[PDB]
């Protein structure tokens, strides 16, 4: 009954979404395979509004990276846009095509609103769709080619090649930003002024002022014995960030461009778009601290369930004991001085200010994000779970669209955060003077961070999440508190 021919599809009057990352729902109906609506988390939806009641019996949808993974979804319809009928369930896209694919049901239904309800894909927890449309196969083309068969794949070959040549060019443009050949020359206390005993633990700093003081080195305002600093320039030309070890940081290290005490005592981190990066697994530069519970004793390794890292108290007994501590609290107070104003729809204005990471994934990445056109910014966080097959975002002040108007956190405004892990429960709190705390509690029982062999460390500072803006654009934050604690086994 399906024909190769038919009249034009209806144009939706409105496309909306429960959420997105800046790649908004307007990108579903633009017929461009080069744009996408993206959102993360089971049950997130995009909705086509047709303006009045119409008749449909199918949808056509093209999928972001549709040839590398399969998306999972339902489709639902409504007359009122309050009561929802499910017409297609546990659909799985083909994984073989980036062009349109049809998902058809019998019989037709009457609806004004049609909704895509996403359940991630087979690789990660993202719902990412390049085109969606409700279709009536009595009047509209429902061609054969939208059923993905070997010959549809062969027919995609020219499109695939052109996409890949554009990927390749962007990858080359990104590579040009990564020389690390910039910034004034660093001065390392361990090479210049201090004999550093890298086979011992640093002393515990005492007499740290309650409020950071201008003209103090960061290690005089904060306990810098349990961090190393990742710096985005590469002055010894090994292709890697020039890292500042705990013995250096704890003896007064500062870099006057990117890591230094401000004129009110705050610790400033600045991160440009440009720089070398920590590995091929990220696209982004960072100017960020990485927790080192060995605290300067370099006989202990950086990586491993060992005396440099902690574990959740819900981990197996062997891990609980082999770790330097169990559970953890990071508490920080800071203000954002500047957010990138250039870059693409999901990256502009976005960076990370706190993390907990294991070898591969992040139990949390705390973002701040300000859009160049909004007068305040958003703070929200991600919990990645189940070996990175799942990802959920939780708002704190606004959400990942960062469309907060006047209601978010302004450049210059001081606020606090707390990341608190006790076993398989993470509590994240956002504090602001004269306002109520905002709290999100994350149940991690099924997150798989207690399975055994996973080691944890905190991070704080500014990890850029923008590789697409101008090379010299930057994001910058000033911290006034950085307090880390852990429990001990028995
Ligand atoms: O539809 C869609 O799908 C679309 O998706 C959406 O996009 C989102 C998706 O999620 C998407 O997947 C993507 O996600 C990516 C994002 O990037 C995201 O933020 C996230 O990023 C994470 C990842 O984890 C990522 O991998 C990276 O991790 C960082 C991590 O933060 C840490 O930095 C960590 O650091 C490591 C690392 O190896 C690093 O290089 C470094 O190694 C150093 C260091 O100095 C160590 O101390 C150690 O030192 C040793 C050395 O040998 C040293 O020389 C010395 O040696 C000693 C020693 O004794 C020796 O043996 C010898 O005798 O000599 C001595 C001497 O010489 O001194 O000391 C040693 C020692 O052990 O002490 O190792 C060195 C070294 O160089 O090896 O530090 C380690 C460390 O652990 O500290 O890892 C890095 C890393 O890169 O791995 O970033 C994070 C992050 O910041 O977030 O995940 C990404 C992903 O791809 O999964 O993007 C998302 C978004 O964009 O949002 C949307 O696009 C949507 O629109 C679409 O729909």
């Amino acid at each position: 009954n399906n024909k190769e021919t038919g009249e034009a599809l209806l144009t939706p009057v409105d496309a909306t979404a429960s959420s997105h990352d800046g790649n908004g729902p307007d990108r579903l109906i633009d017929q461009d395979l080069t744009t996408r609506w993206s959102s993360a988390g089971d049950g997130e939806w995009a909705m086509l509004d047709y303006g009045s009641v119409q008749e449909f019996d199918a949808v056509q949808a093209s999928f972001s990276k549709g040839n590398e993974r399969q998306s999972k979804f339902d489709i639902q319809v409504s007359v009122d846009g309050e009561t929802w009928t499910t017409v297609l369930e546990n659909q799985l896209s083909s994984g073989k095509a980036i062009g349109l694919e049809r998902f058809q049901f019998e019989p037709a239904v009457k609806a004004r609103y049609v909704r895509y309800v996403g359940h991630g894909n087979t690789k990660n927890g993202w719902n990412s769709v390049t085109g969606l449309a409700a279709v009536n196969c009595s009047i509209n083309a429902c061609p054969a080619s939208q059923i993905i068969t070997s010959d549809v794949v062969a027919a995609e070959a020219v499109l695939i090649a052109e996409m890949k040549a554009a990927e390749k060019a962007r990858k080359a443009a990104r590579k040009d930003l990564r020389s690390g050949n910039f910034g004034v020359a660093a001065v390392y206390p361990c090479e210049t002024s201090v004999k550093c005993d890298t086979r011992s633990a640093l002393p515990v700093p005492t007499g740290l002022p309650a409020t950071p003081v201008a003209g103090n080195a960061p290690s005089e305002n904060f306990d810098m014995t349990h961090w190393y600093l990742s710096q985005p320039f590469d002055h010894d030309k090994n292709g890697k960030p020039d890292d500042v070890s705990e013995w250096n940081l704890a003896n007064g290290y500062q870099h006057p461009e990117i890591f230094y005490t401000a004129d009110d005592g705050g610790l400033v981190f600045k991160s440009y778009v440009k720089g070398v990066r920590t590995s091929k697994n990220t696209k982004y530069a960072r100017t960020e601290l990485r927790e080192m519970m060995r605290r300067g004793d370099q006989s202990i390794s950086t990586k491993g369930v060992n005396k440099n890292n902690w574990v959740f108290s819900s981990a197996p007994e062997a891990d609980l004991e082999a770790a330097a501590g169990i559970d953890g609290v990071l508490e920080a107070t800071l203000k954002i001085d500047h957010a990138t104003t250039t870059g693409n729809a999901n990256e502009v204005g976005r960076f990370i200010i706190g993390q907990i990471a294991d070898q591969n994934d992040e139990p949390i990445r705390l973002y701040y994000r300000k859009l160049p056109n909004q007068p305040t910014g958003a703070v929200y966080f991600a919990h990645e779970s189940q070996d990175a097959t799942k990802e959920d975002f939780y708002p704190l002040v606004g959400d990942m669209t960062a469309e907060v108007g006047e209601d978010g956190i302004a450049l210059g405004e001081v606020f606090s955060y707390r990341i608190d892990v006790k076993g398989n429960t993470m509590t994240v709190t956002l504090m602001r003077e004269g306002k109520d705390d905002v709290v999100q509690v994350v149940d991690m029982s099924n997150s798989g961070y207690d399975v055994g062999g996973k080691y944890m460390y905190f991070k704080a500072g500014v990890a850029n999440q923008n590789i697409s803006g101008d090379l010299d654009d930057y994001s910058q934050a000033t911290f006034y508190q950085l307090d880390v604690s852990h429990d001990q086994y028995k």
